[PDB]
């Protein structure tokens, strides 16, 4: 292989392929739109489970370094007032697939990992081109750069797949806001003391919460429900104050200590479920070899687990489809690897997808 390979986007998912490949000796790039390193990342905490996640950092030889950081978190579910189910971690399953680590630091493993100078920050593509032989890429307001074989991986909004597939990003019906408190032990006590140290979740009427009262030491908190009738929004999340009136009403039923959890967020994010189907086959013809994976190729609903997972395993099977040497062409490679992911990706989002119309429910538990 005389070739290089780009891969647009350093999420977890990207910055394990750029890995994956990089100890089988590949020239890689890693195009990431993050201003530097050091850039904040929002969002709950990864969990890499045993048969998948764990996988691919094991062959990247990083599953100790994951564990290290990892904290395993028992799990409260709760009603709209006090304890309904504990779940305390077992010490003999504590490593199991559950060691919940900050996005950040995942992405501190990853590129701690690679090479000085694969990654290269401030890139953001907003164009593709098929050359001779290599993929021109253009990146907003820097010098373009080329590629023998461009690798997809810039996350469930990607906007530069037209080369593999017609299909666009779809929403599922429901919505999450989400946000995070700092010191939670004195900005939300009563709900720090519900959760106890553990993961908690309660649902009531087609609200779900979801809280996490330790990613490294911020609380961070998920509401959910079924995107209203009204919008098509009609909140804007710009003003906290039309996100927490629009959520005092409806959390009305619930306890002091969820309200406490709404008036202490000093700022919301909103978003809408979204899945990228894996409905059509993906196209045929094409120019020169492109390929995608994690949530560019397959993002799907997160409630019920799935996520990094998926996207982990393709990077975990491609590189091998890339360096094992089994096939005659990048090109056989690739559609190799995608055979194989519409299987186990499909299944996800099915599972996915299900999960979402199970729990948003109006009379859903976890029970
Ligand atoms: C509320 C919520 C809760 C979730 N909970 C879980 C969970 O508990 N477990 C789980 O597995 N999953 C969960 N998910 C899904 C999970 O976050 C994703 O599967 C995972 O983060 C996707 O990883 P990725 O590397 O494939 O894409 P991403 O992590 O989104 O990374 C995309 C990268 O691409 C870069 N990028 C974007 N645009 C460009 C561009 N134009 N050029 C270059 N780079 C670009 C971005 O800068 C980013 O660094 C959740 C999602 C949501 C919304």
């Amino acid at each position: 292989s005389d070739k290089n390979v780009a891969i647009i986007g350093g999420g977890p998912v990207g910055l394990t392929m750029a890995k994956l490949l990089q100890q089988n000796g590949i020239d890689v790039s890693v195009y990431e739109r993050d201003n530097d390193r050091e850039a904040r990342i929002f969002g709950g905490t990864l969990d890499l489970h045993k048969g998948s996640g764990q996988e691919a950092m094991k062959k990247a030889g990083l599953l100790q370094t994951y564990y290290d950081l990892a904290l395993p978190m028992g799990v409260n579910i709760a009603d709209e007032k006090g304890n309904i189910l504990s779940t305390k971690n077992v010490k003999p399953e504590n490593r199991f697939d559950n060691p919940e680590i900050n996005r950040n630091d995942l992405r501190a493993i990853l590129l701690n990992s690679l090479e000085n100078d694969t990654v290269i920050w401030d890139r953001k593509l907003v164009m593709l081109e098929p050359g001779k032989k290599k993929w021109t890429l253009t990146f907003e307001n820097k010098p373009s750069e080329t590629a023998d074989l461009v690798i997809l991986a810039n996350g469930g909004m990607s906007k530069v797949r037209k080369f593999v597939t017609d299909t666009e990003v779809e929403e599922t019906g429901t919505f999450n806001i989400q946000a995070d408190i700092h010191q939670p032990e004195i900005n939300c006590p009563g709900f720090f003391q519900l959760c106890n140290g553990n993961r908690l979740m309660a649902s009531h009427q087609g609200n779900l919460l979801f809280a996490n009262p330790n990613n490294n030491g911020a609380l961070h908190f998920g509401i959910s429900f079924k995107t209203p009738d009204e919008w098509k929004t009609q909140v804007d999340f710009q003003n906290r104050n039309s996100v927490v009136d629009f959520l005092l009403k409806e959390f009305s039923d619930w306890d002091e200590r969820y309200k406490e959890l709404i008036h202490t967020t000093l700022s919301f994010v909103g978003l809408a479920t979204r899945i990228f189907p894996l409905e059509k086959p993906w196209k045929s013809k094409r120019p020169l070899p492109i390929t995608m994976i994690g949530d560019a190729a397959h993002l799907m609903p997160p409630f019920a687990g799935q996520g990094v997972n998926s996207g982990l395993v393709d990077a975990l099977i491609l590189s091998d489809n890339l360096a094992d040497g089994k096939f005659n062409s990048i090109e056989e490679a690739v559609k190799n690897y995608e055979q194989q992911m519409f299987i186990y990706g499909k299944e996800a989002q099915e599972e996915s997808t299900q999960n979402e119309i199970e729990m948003f429910k109006p009379d859903f538990t976890f029970q």
